[PDB]
């Protein structure tokens, strides 16, 4: 919860959503609510008209599978790496924007909703191909949130050690 207008953070350059499909991890994120998943994972599947079904799935304690549905929708015809994602019939679409991605190894996802045009709440997910990032590309990640004054003080690492191999 902040003061003032949403962040517009640029977003990655020439974003080519043929590439970004398939398996991510959650690495670290802004966490959402108090309570409890660990070894997260989306898998995106690209359709024909450019809409990306969102399976995100998570293990709790005790070892049982939550699972939510969802499509992204490119938000406008200009910038392809501005989405929005429904998840429920009864709830509005939420921004996705990708700050930054190579495809192969992470993305920089970023949402904020207003609260009035004099406040706002805003979340981010660090995203990799593989259960781990350097610390390096981490650091770069978070750097890129702070320099657009977007607090990374609350972020969170999710549980990726405490999970099966897959
Ligand atoms: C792991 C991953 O790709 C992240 C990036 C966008 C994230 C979703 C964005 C919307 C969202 C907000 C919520 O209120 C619950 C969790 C969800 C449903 C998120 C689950 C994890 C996602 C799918």
């Amino acid at each position: 919860f902040h003061l003032g207008k949403c962040p517009n953070p640029p977003v990655q350059e020439n974003f080519d959503v043929n590439k970004y499909p398939g398996r991510w991890y959650e690495i670290e994120k802004i966490p959402t609510t108090f309570e409890n998943g660990r070894c997260i994972q989306a898998n995106y599947s690209l359709m024909e008209n450019g809409k990306i079904k969102v399976l995100n799935q998570e293990l709790r304690a005790d070892g049982t599978v939550n699972q939510i549905e969802g499509e992204a929708t490119p938000v406008n015809l200009t910038e392809p790496a501005k989405l929005e994602v429904k998840f429920s019939w009864f709830m509005p679409s939420a921004p996705y924007h990708i700050l930054a991605t190579d495809y192969e190894n992470y993305a920089l996802v970023y949402s904020c909703t207003s609260i009035s045009q004099s406040f706002h709440v805003d979340f981010a997910w660090i995203l990799a191909r593989n259960v781990a990032l350097p610390p390096e590309t981490v650091d770069s990640l978070k750097n890129i949130l702070t320099s657009n004054n977007i607090d990374v003080k609350k972020m969170t690492v999710t549980d990726q050690v405490n999970c099966p191999k897959l």
